[PDB]
């Protein structure tokens, strides 16, 4: 038995759909919080299945929490509390992200209003540009984190050997902010082989595609989040096998860890 599965079984139609099964609402942090710039909470109404995994999502530099919030009610719908963060200023580097994630982290689980309806043992970070270099530092630094999922990462450690948290990198083909051979997959080609693990390359996406709703994004988002965060193997299906690459896919590249 797992006791951390919630809603019905997946189908196709339920990954890629823009609200999941449960209802959500939003509460706001303001700046003055410590530890970052503050954000806004989506998670779910329904108390009854139990509580749910925490996700915290941090924007790219010169970007604000605007740049991800389509995330936030599309991954908390499927059931998980998500919190999407600003940093201190707009041009924090990558680490520096790394420290505020860990402790917006901090705060979701020992302070937030929503607490109570967050599994501290159950917790995941992403982001997007340096959002997502601090994603892979956060990992790096609290190995007691279920998933990583870095978009359209950069930051200048190449080297992420020393990571040990299941981690999906997303990139986009043709990013020339944060291009995916000096970044995405040499991060990815760095991590260790025994690592669950996955890469995705966005068929002629730019930079930004993480910044508007993506169907393709969420799907294997939440399916990681679900698969790792609520150890949920009702979502392997669509991890393995891997999809396809072609010129007839989203896909312009895959690589995976499968079985």
């Amino acid at each position: 038995s797992n006791p951390y599965e919630r809603g019905p079984d997946p189908t196709e139609s339920s990954v890629t759909a823009s609200r999941g099964p449960f209802a959500t609402t939003t509460d706001s942090v303001s700046s003055l919080v410590s530890g970052f710039g503050g954000g806004t909470i989506y998670y779910p109404t329904d108390t009854s299945e139990g509580t749910f995994g925490g996700v915290v999502i941090a924007p790219g530099y010169t970007a604000t929490q605007s740049s991800i919030a389509w995330m936030g009610h599309r991954i908390a719908s499927q059931g998980f509390v998500v919190f999407t963060i600003d940093t201190n200023t707009r041009y924090d580097q990558p680490d520096s992200r790394g420290r505020q994630i860990l402790a917006a982290l901090d705060y979701l689980t020992q302070q937030s209003p929503v607490r109570d309806r967050v599994d501290p043992n159950r917790l995941a970070v992403m982001g997007h540009c340096m959002g997502g270099g601090g994603t892979l530092r956060a990992a790096e630094n609290r190995p007691s984190l279920k998933a990583a999922i870095p978009l359209a990462p950069w930051h200048l450690q190449k080297d992420w050997s020393n990571v040990r948290v299941p981690t999906m990198i997303i990139g986009c083909e043709n990013d020339t902010v944060a291009s995916v051979s000096t970044h995405a997959i040499r991060f990815y080609e760095s991590l260790p082989s025994s690592l669950p693990k996955a890469y995705l390359e966005l068929r002629g996406a730019d930079h930004f595609a993480p910044n508007r709703p993506n169907t393709t994004i969420a799907k294997y988002v939440i399916a990681w989040l679900k698969r790792f965060v609520d150890e949920d193997e009702r979502y392997e299906q669509f991890l393995c096998p891997p999809p396809d690459t072609g010129l007839f896919s989203d896909f312009s590249d895959y690589r995976d860890s499968c079985p």
